[PDB]
């Protein structure tokens, strides 16, 4: 591990508090993709040209065309990714890749199946994993990996700022900072917790308080940190419980209450190593109205995720809005900082 004198920031775009992705160039001359940099995968993807055009969510996406790029090297290795909500599918390429100004060789799938839900929903095209090595399927280097080589960044870490969604465009939508953190972006100080294990973003969570009554990981649970997750999610047994404490209605993918009771509704607390977060209704609730006659949706959703990461909760874009985000691989751990 060689450390150098750099820092790299990754300007992100916020869609609708749900997606927050960057822009990378890959290939000669660069062909530019929108991605999530997403801490709970470890692969690199693009839609690739030789997707099949019955594949809708191909024909809404750039496309990666290798046939176009002087510095392309072929492969070509069978590659799947089945993530909780979704899979993709195709073969494994190599090209120079931009992110931050930062130019890197990099082995990455190019997506040749693309199922129309969840993707035709993406406003990004791909995705930039930034989990560990152990979890990247195929045994690809992930990227960070690839440019801690160079001896470049200053620290072996990287860190997200989210922003709340803006009408206004001199809003920056949010932050990656490679190597570093931006002190601009939160304020007091950073709390770590260490990870379990090397090889996932996920930490042990000692408890889950709604409100002043109800008491949810009352043993302890795991929390996976999912930078590329829109949501704060937990077990359907988990999120059935902090539902009914809420007063909230389960629906197929999400759940509600009428508009009106929005504001009325306690603190949610997550319990990590020395510190309880704390989140408002502001801060989980949809309150696009303040009606009786609509419905809200809430920023926390049930979801299964399966072993070996899961059972977990997942700490995604609900909570990281709150809480500027840093990931330590020096000293495997993930601290927080109140973001500003
Ligand atoms: C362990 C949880 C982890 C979660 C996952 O990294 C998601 N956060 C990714 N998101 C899903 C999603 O749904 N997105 C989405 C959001 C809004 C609209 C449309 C879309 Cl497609 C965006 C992305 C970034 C693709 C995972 O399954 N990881 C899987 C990876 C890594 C490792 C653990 C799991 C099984 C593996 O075989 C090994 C592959
Ligand atoms: C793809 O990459 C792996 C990584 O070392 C290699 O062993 C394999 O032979 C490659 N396949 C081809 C056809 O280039």
């Amino acid at each position: 591990l060689t450390l150098g004198n750099t820092t790299s920031s990754v300007i992100l775009t916020n869609y609708m508090d749900t997606q927050y992705y960057g822009e990378i160039g890959i290939g000669t001359p660069p062909q530019t993709f929108k991605v999530v940099f997403d801490t709970g995968s470890s692969n690199v993807w693009v839609p690739s040209s030789k997707c099949s055009r019955l594949y809708t969510a191909c024909v809404y996406h750039k496309l990666f065309d290798a046939s176009d790029s002087s510095s392309y090297k072929h492969n070509g290795t069978e590659l799947t990714l089945r993530y909780s909500t979704g899979t993709v599918s195709g073969f494994l390429s190599q090209d120079i890749i931009t992110v931050g100004g930062i130019t890197v060789t990099q082995m990455f799938g190019e997506v040749t199946e693309m199922p129309a839900l969840p993707f035709m929903l993406a406003e990004f095209d791909g995705v930039v994993g930034m989990g560990f090595i152990e979890q990247a399927i195929g045994r690809v280097t992930p990227i960070f990996d690839n440019i801690i080589s160079q001896g470049v960044l200053k620290e072996d870490v990287f860190s997200f700022y989210y922003n709340r969604d803006s009408e206004n465009s001199q809003s920056l939508g949010g932050q990656i900072v490679l190597g570093g953190s931006d002190p601009q972006h939160y304020e007091g100080n950073f709390h770590y917790i260490n990870l379990i294990k090397t090889g996932v973003w996920q930490i042990q969570m000692k408890g889950v308080s709604v409100g002043s009554s109800t008491l949810l990981c009352e043993d302890g649970c795991l929390a996976l940190v999912d930078t590329g997750a829109s949501y704060i999610s937990g077990s359907t047994s988990s999120i059935e419980k902090l539902m009914e404490a809420l007063g909230a209605k389960k629906r197929l993918f999400d759940y509600v209450v009428k508009c009106n009771e929005g504001p009325t509704l306690p603190d949610i607390s997550f319990h990590l190593g020395g510190k309880e977060y704390t989140l408002t209704s502001a801060d989980y609730v949809f309150q696009e109205s303040y009606s009786s006659k609509k419905l809200c949706t809430l920023a926390i959703h049930a979801m299964d995720i399966p072993p070996p990461t899961g059972p977990t909760w997942a700490l995604g874009a609900t909570f990281i809005r709150k809480f500027y985000t840093e990931f330590d691989r020096r000293n495997n751990r993930i601290g927080f900082a109140l973001a500003r």
